[PDB]
């Protein structure tokens, strides 16, 4: 589900570096969350390890996602272009400093692949695109993509049958986006069972 300690002005103020500060930044609190990126991973890696324990051999990705724009995100779209999300609800606010994790697999017993997305959106009326593309046909690699922009702009602006084509062209199994102050990275590996992380930054 949801793992770390939300990072907000509060944890500042216990703070050595903010205590004293008249006014506790978006920048300043998204800096500590990229700062404190590592001290949950682990239990987000752990947790992706037991969804691939559990899921198996076939095609999927185990997908950790890491807020460190400042400020709380809220998941407002989730679309299965090939495939489904697994049976675990999926987290609707991710504080700054907290991960999620998920699996999104393909159809059981089909031969084709995982590919999806979800859209978070910012309290700064940013929505971030966050898409997988883990072929079932190994000549081609897995892919992974961000995109950063305007709140609203899925589907209107990108179709569902647009950003599935961005996700099958796609050439690399890294992505980085930017849009006003917020930043967006994902990696996949290049494998049938796939680690994929999302970090969002400010």
């Amino acid at each position: 589900m949801l793992y770390g300690v939300e990072i907000d002005e509060q944890y500042l103020r216990v703070m050595e570096e903010y205590k004293d500060k008249e006014v506790i930044t978006q920048a300043d609190m998204a800096k500590v969350a990229l700062q404190r990126k590592n001290v949950y991973q682990d239990q987000a890696e752990k947790r992706q390890a037991e969804l691939k324990a559990e899921y198996g051999v076939g095609v999927c990705v185990l997908v950790r996602v890491y807020n460190a724009t400042g400020g709380p995100i809220t998941a407002k779209i989730e679309e299965s272009f090939r495939g489904h999300f697994g049976a675990h609800t999926r987290e609707k606010r991710i504080g700054n400093g907290q991960w999620t994790v998920f699996i999104h697999t393909k159809s059981a017993g089909a031969a084709v692949g995982s590919a999806g997305c979800i859209v978070y959106g910012t309290t700064d009326n940013l929505d971030i695109f966050s898409g997988w593309q883990n072929p079932w046909n190994r000549s081609w690699d897995s892919q992974v993509l961000v995109e950063v922009r305007q709140s609203g702009h899925w589907w209107k602006n990108g179709s569902k049958d647009y950003m599935l084509h961005l996700l099958d062209t796609h050439n690399g199994q890294n992505s980085d986006s930017s849009y006003g102050d917020v930043k967006a990275h994902g990696s996949t590996g290049n494998e049938t069972t796939a680690y994929v992380e999302y970090v969002y930054s400010r």
